């Protein structure tokens, strides 16, 4: 799976169909995966770097792969 | 949904019915949605500023969108 | 539902029924809600100050409410 | 039930059969409880006392209560 | 269990299948346990040392044993 995006956690959102959504780089991308809510809000309270991998790479787009830096 | 509400987590509480309520800015509100218990409770630990989306925007309204800052 | 006890987390405990167990100022409780578990136990590493809303106030009483400050 | 060991957790173990193995002071000890399983982990990694209760308090015997401090 | 490996996690992967990829030292290991994704991802995050252990030490191999030193 390419990268889309990579950088710093500029905020994340719990959504009503109980998805949750990052903003990182230029991009608002969500996941349906529940663990990795923690693990993202954990990335943006401490400041960490992460790279988005998805086929779905634009606004709206849905992943399942992240790397935390 | 609108911005209901923006600021620091001040406090939460876990109810009886299983809902959980913050009360950010002047305004309690509480969610059904399980996930967001563990996220709140870390905003508020950690300091985050939450902007709560709802239109029942008055004490004891509910919520399911949040955006955590 | 009136307070019991604030105060931190002196020490949690898990029961052989599946319970959990919290001594706050000088009242050990217990809840049945699988969910205040997690919760507790982070109030506890964290240092969080807590109310415990029950009418059973007395050692050895249940309670299902909390507020987490 | 007794006392039988308290410290820190030194490490955890997933064994084949599905329960969860701690070691705590010069023992290990068993459970296989699922909801222990998470709690442990937390109690390791942010370096917290416990107090395990079990009246079958050498290598290899197993758990349901824990006390944390 | 032998060890594998030992150092720092240099970063952590949350993979496609839910399953959670570290890289410490020179191997890539992945483990299925959902439980220790945030603890790895606090290892990281606070620059512990971690001593994985496996008997599938190579890259794309599995692990459930942990240390945190
Ligand atoms: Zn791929
Ligand atoms: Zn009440
Ligand atoms: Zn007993």
């Amino acid at each position: 799976t390419p990268d889309c995006v990579t950088g710093k956690v500029e905020y994340t959102k719990y959504n009503d169909d109980d998805t949750f959504t990052v903003k990182v780089g230029d991009k608002e991308l969500f996941t349906n995966r529940w663990n990795l809510q923690s693990l993202l809000l954990s990335a943006q309270i401490t400041g960490m770097t992460v790279t988005i991998k998805t086929n779905a790479c634009h606004n709206g787009g849905g992943f399942s792969e992240v790397i935390f830096r």
